[PDB]
């Protein structure tokens, strides 16, 4: 079975064959297409068969398909699935498939860069405290001044489910909500109820608009412990406008290193439930997303009021007009800091590129178009015009709920 | 069986039952997502009609009745005897106007039990869809006071007797292939263009130059016919504030109207049946305008901007297209021709499908399609999820008829 995909903008048709590698279920049905759904303990019995195949792909991308060194890990495997009911990756395996998790995340717009990961090793870890000084290590590195480099660091694996390593926070990086009682929120409404929890484990709260929330972090199932990243380790960005001097009255800031923590690695059946990954910014996240949000910073309106726009009818465009100016500033703010930021037509364009690449090598590149394509300006950005397929391939990052929901608590 | 769709910006939750009413497929399955491609006998039409039917008679609340049943016994007959059958004029407008409600790809259904419907199903000729066609561009012209129509033609019968027209919408500009290699006027249309010519049109080789119609009736071979200037309505494009916007010397019109489309309902199959209804703001500033296999006006109007066009990072592609779309929708309005901007058109759609909930159990939706192509995220269909079915009566996409047809 081959299908093909077009780019209705340049004609280029590519053909898809690695979607006959895919296992899992998307949501849809043939009767049904849920793509713009936002959500659509394992036995010896499923293990081995998950393990294998993930084996057999790594030996065929190094190239020793059917080896001895395959055959000797594949018997290796097979005997501590039936002694101890699971197994532990070797560091190339672990390596590669935190590589492949990255590659076939299809949400991700940056996947030119999957091969550059930079990979931290956690599986020693065993309490929060440890959680914490690597999480730091991640942090410092990541950030590199400025300079962003791509890391994931990947504690313990799941055993029973009753033990489970997890970063609470959804980044490690974010900013405290408070919802006032006028009903009003200060700071981020995202955050609110994180920050609940956060307070109410103890965290002492500055209440203001931007300020860093603590990790809270669970270690071997135990109830999770408060920690304060280290200010000096928090690269920010002041938000300035190059041309309207009065947009730094704003007061608005953004901090420079995105830093997914809430998020599930699986690799050959292994479950990595706290492996938090960094990349850098596309300007729209913040921008876009971050501040447009009716549901978030929402600044839309106070920035229209200070261009003096018409804002009486929506068919001014005046919410338009706003939107791009604020994500010109979130682009010049981050330029002349020197913190690594990327544009959404530069990231679109290389998007592309990566994906022809992909088919071509690979022959495939799963993608979700509902969220590849850019929060504003869809159509003028290469992605909108091309066809994607979105199937689901492991190694892979899946979302999990939130921690408070499911957790046992010890006291 | 029952499926819930969450708003994220408001929290509020739906639960769809109407989907298991569909029947269609969609192209996805449980391994793979096709939600981004653009195109993913007697025997068949008996049970085709008694479900159109068994709906119909279902809305006028005489679902079982005698006029019920004696219908689908009228139809059974004329189907075992004809091997088609022929709609009351009463299920021909339902059926028009379900497959506007069924659409998962329009946006402005809010309107959809507004649509006035012309029988053209005693057409014969190419000269009478001419006719039939002007007076539909008229009625829903109406001086800028845009009406919402459809005009449809005879339905297909043993296949090699179609009506059909050959333009993708009842007005176009023309496209020309140029000796320097560029393009002038619209680039989608340098086939349909070359093809009039071909069949003897004197092209009058400007920008915006309307095409003319293309009429294939009863399966013979097409007829061309200039659609009367005086009932083609255009708008010429100014900016608010911008006075050097005008001498870029663009306009547009003001009847969007979709004609290579098919009809089904009930297992009938109307291959000529051009609607339209009035434009939102974005398929003209966003799409004809800007996208670059089209008109492809960005890189001038930042020029005229003097916008910083060094790094694709100073956003000048967008600081633009917001000013572009601003003198859509300002021309349109300063000329009293009906328009909808993208907020205005997504928000009363969010209204429509939160009726739809309560009153029908559900509405298909398309996201590629509704969220507009600029500003996503700012608009509430962004985050509001779809679940996309097919529902007949439908309107289908249809291939090119060049292809199909032998002269
Ligand atoms: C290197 C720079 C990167 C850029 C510019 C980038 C860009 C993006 C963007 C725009 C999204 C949509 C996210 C959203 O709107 O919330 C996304 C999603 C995602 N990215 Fe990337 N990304 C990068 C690096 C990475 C890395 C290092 C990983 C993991 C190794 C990763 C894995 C993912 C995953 C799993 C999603 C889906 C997130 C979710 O479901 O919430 N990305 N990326
Ligand atoms: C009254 C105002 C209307 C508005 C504002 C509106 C808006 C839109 C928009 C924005 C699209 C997306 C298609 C594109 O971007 O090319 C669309 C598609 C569509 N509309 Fe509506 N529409 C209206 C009337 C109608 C009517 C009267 C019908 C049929 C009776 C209709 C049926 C459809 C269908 C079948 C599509 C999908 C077209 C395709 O597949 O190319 N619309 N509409
Ligand atoms: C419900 C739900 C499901 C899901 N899969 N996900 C979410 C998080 C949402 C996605 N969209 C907004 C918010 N995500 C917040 C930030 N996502 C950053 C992705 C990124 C960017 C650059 C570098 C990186 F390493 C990572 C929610
Ligand atoms: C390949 C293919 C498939 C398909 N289903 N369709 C197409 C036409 C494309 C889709 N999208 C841009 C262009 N269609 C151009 C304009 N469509 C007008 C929709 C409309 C608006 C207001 C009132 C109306 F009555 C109708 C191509
Ligand atoms: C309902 C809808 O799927 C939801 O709003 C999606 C749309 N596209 C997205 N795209 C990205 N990159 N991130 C998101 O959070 C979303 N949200
Ligand atoms: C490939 C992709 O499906 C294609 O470009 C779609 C995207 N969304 C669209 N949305 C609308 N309203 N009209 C279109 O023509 C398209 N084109
Ligand atoms: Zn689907």
């Amino acid at each position: 079975r081959f299908l093909k995909v077009k780019n209705w903008e340049t004609d280029v048709v590519l053909t898809d064959t690695l979607h006959l590698k895919s296992t899992l279920e998307t949501g849809c049905t043939e009767h049904i297409c849920m793509g713009s759904i936002m959500l659509p303990v394992a036995t010896k019995d499923q293990l081995f068969p998950l393990a294998k195949e993930f084996l057999d792909q790594y030996y065929s991308s190094i190239k020793r398909f059917g080896s001895k060194a395959h055959m000797d890990r594949l018997e290796e495997v097979n005997k501590e699935i039936e002694s101890t009911s699971t197994y532990q990756l070797k560091d190339t395996e672990l390596i590669y498939g935190a590589k492949h998790a990255w590659r076939n995340a299809s949400r991700c717009v940056g996947r030119i860069q999957w091969s550059k990961l930079q990979v931290f090793d956690a599986r020693d870890c065993t309490t929060a405290h440890g959680m914490f000084n690597y999480i730091c290590n991640h942090v410092k590195y990541a950030t590199n001044k400025g300079n962003l480099r791509s890391a994931i660091t990947i504690f313990p694996q799941r055993t029973d489910g009753k033990h489970d390593f997890r970063v609470w926070n959804s980044q490690l990086i974010r900013y405290a909500g408070y919802k006032q009682p006028d009903g009003s929120t200060l700071g981020d409404p995202a955050n609110v109820q994180f920050t609940e929890i956060c307070i109410q484990q103890g965290w002492k709260a500055p209440r203001g608009r931007f300020d860093v929330l603590p990790l809270l972090l669970q270690a071997n199932g135990n109830d999770p412990e408060l920690f304060q990243i280290p200010p000096e380790l928090v690269l920010e960005v002041p938000i300035r406008h190059p041309k309207f001097d009065w947009f730094k009255d704003l007061g608005l800031k953004w901090y420079g290193l995105p830093a997914v923590s809430n998020m599930l690695l699986e690799i050959g059946g292994l479950e990595f439930s706290a492996c938090p990954f960094s990349g850098w910014y596309m300007g729209t996240e913040i921008g876009v997303r971050d501040y447009c949000d009716n549901s978030r910073y929402n600044i839309l309106e106070e920035v229209a009021k200070k261009m003096d726009l018409d804002m009486r009818k929506t068919s001014s465009l005046w919410k338009d007009q706003a939107l791009v100016e604020i994500n010109i500033a979130v682009l010049y703010s981050f330029q002349s800091d020197k913190v690594t930021i990327v544009d959404h037509h530069s990231a679109t364009e290389s998007f592309i590129k990566h994906m022809e690449n992909e088919y071509r090598c690979r022959g495939g590149c799963p993608a979700d178009w509902v969220w590849i394509v850019p929060p504003m300006s869809g159509s003028i950005t290469p992605v909108f015009h091309q066809e994607m397929l979105n199937y689901r391939l492991t190694p892979s990052f899946e979302y999990q709920p939130d921690p408070w929901n499911t957790h046992v608590w010890k006291g």
